[PDB]
């Protein structure tokens, strides 16, 4: 069940998403503003996804699947960036802690995949 899904980093972050057509970021679901973004492990199946949710309203900005091979890139010390098939995600942290630890845990569960 739901317990089984367990968070294993939490940060706060802007979702941004790249609009491939004007090639500009815009924020993920419409309204520019920080998130509590997690990355969560399924551990019956070994999964993980990015679920995001602005921290104004909970309005889930991201729900992303995290495949095996993925690439997370570190772009600057607090702008990091992944593709997913239909868009390309990046998270502007907080702060350099909060991007430097969300991205250790995405590393480690890189290599756990
Ligand atoms: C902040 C947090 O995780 N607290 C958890 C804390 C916690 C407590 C006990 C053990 C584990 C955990 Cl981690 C929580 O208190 N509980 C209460 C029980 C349930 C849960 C526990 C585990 C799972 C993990 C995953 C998350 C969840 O349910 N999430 C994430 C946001 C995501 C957003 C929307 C909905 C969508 C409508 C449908 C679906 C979709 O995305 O398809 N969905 C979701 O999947 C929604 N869980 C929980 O919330
Ligand atoms: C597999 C996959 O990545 N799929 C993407 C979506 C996708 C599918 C196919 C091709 C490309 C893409 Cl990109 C996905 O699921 N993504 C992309 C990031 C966001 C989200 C992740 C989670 C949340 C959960 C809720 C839903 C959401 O946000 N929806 C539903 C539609 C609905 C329409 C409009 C907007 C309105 C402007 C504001 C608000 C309003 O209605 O108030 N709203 C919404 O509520 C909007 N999510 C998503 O779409
Ligand atoms: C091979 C591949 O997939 N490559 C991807 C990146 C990638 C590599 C490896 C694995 C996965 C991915 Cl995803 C790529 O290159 N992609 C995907 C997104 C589009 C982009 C393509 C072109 C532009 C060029 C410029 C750069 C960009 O977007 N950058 C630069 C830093 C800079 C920092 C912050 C943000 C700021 C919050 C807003 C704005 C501002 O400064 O105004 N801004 C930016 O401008 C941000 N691009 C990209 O990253």
């Amino acid at each position: 069940g739901s317990m089984s899904e367990q968070s294993i980093c939490q940060a706060r972050a802007a979702v941004m998403v790249y609009d491939d057509a004007n090639k500009k970021w815009v924020p993920a679901g419409g309204s520019t503003g920080f998130s509590r973004v997690h990355i969560y492990h399924h551990t019956g199946n070994n999964t993980f996804r990015v679920v995001g949710r602005k921290i104004q309203d909970h309005q889930v900005v991201i729900n992303c699947a995290i495949p095996k091979g993925l690439k997370y890139n570190q772009a600057t010390q607090t702008f990091h960036q992944w593709r997913d098939a239909r868009q390309v995600y990046g998270l502007n942290f907080g702060s350099k802690e909060d991007a430097n630890v969300f991205a250790s845990a995405m590393m480690h569960a890189l290599e756990v995949l």
